């Protein structure tokens, strides 16, 4: 529609500045209609960025719903590395959103909202294999699963966009999914 | 001196509201002095800001130094549990510093740069105690220990300030430490 090349319009312009530098104006040149033209489709270029981001999120979500319903035939290394995966390639697949909806964290209450309705899903998630993996006997009994779960979600969040946005200090991209692998791995395991 | 007391003025103020709603003459009412007697001791609110965090930063740098120097007399567990510590108490001391301080990293070069200085220090410092614990036989040679310390570092900075923040998700202030040093010992220690 209209309404996916203001999409497509954004992540590109995104890819150059922040959502401070891009105008609603840029956003309707780009998709070839005007300002109140624009205006139909979305109310700011703030719900433009929130829109884009909960595309991205659910992308994510349904990758990770599709393994969790179909589990890949895998050691457990493979089995955590598939999933950190997810977010790998879907969060690094859109940098430029990803940089720009976590930026906008601070300022949008959605976008606040968005990402802590989904971090608190996908830490339920993490906690529940992990108490799965302890029912079966695969996994000691440590730390609180919930608790466990929390820290490395919070350490994925940071360390993959570090990486992304080539922050000092950051992981190599190409060393990131290996180096948070090891430590879910060690964690979830480890005596 | 009256340098102290807008410092103060300023940690305190910060306890209640953003540096966006402090204005000058907030921290100068504050301090005891003139707007202009202000601008005598700082160029702006944003430097307040940054000697703040600056002082936080330099006082866990001190802390870290000092365990360094004078090695605690413990199992692995309690080693690294003394060094996770000094952030826990250093910055849990000084939320409110703590927060804007991060909040500035998006909009400061000065206070980015002086974030990322610290973190590479301290990465740095973790990496080579990681590699002096493989040299004696006390950690299995597993993920490059640079790698190992970045991930481990920012997995800190992100849940101990998230936690600090009472951010949801988060993991409780009372067993954040505890969270941590799960991480570590397992990640350090584990094949
Ligand atoms: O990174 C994450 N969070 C942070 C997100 C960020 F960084 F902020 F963007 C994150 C990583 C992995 C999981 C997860 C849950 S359970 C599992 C195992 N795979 S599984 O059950 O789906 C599976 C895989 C393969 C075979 C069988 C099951 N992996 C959840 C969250
Ligand atoms: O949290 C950290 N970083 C993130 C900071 C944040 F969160 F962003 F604020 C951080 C935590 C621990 C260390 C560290 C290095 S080495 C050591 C062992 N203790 S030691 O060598 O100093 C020691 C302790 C006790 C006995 C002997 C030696 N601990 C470095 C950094």
């Amino acid at each position: 529609d209209r309404e996916l090349a203001i999409l497509a319009t954004a992540e590109n312009l995104l890819e150059d500045r922040p959502l401070a530098d891009i105008s609603v104006d840029d956003l309707a040149k780009g998709a070839g209609i005007s300002r109140p033209t624009f205006y139909f489709y979305f109310p700011s270029k703030e719900a433009v960025l929130l829109t884009l981001l909960d595309r991205v999120v659910n992308q994510a979500d349904m990758a990770l719903q599709t393994l969790a319903e179909n589990p890949a035939d895998t050691d457990r290394e493979n089995m955590w590395r598939t999933g950190i995966n997810v977010f790998f390639e879907t969060f690094g697949s859109h940098k430029a959103v990803t940089r720009a909806g976590q930026a906008a964290r601070a300022t949008s209450v959605e976008v606040a909202e968005l990402w802590s309705t989904f971090m608190q899903k996908w830490i339920a998630y993490t906690a529940a294999v992990i108490d799965a993996e302890r029912d079966r006997g695969a996994a000691p009994r440590t730390l609180p699963a919930h608790e466990l779960a929390t820290a490395l979600n919070l350490m994925n969040e940071r360390t993959l966009f570090a990486s992304f946005a080539g922050e000092q200090p950051s992981v190599p991209e190409a060393r990131v999914l290996d180096t948070l692998v090891h430590i879910w791995v060690t964690s979830i395991y480890g005596e």
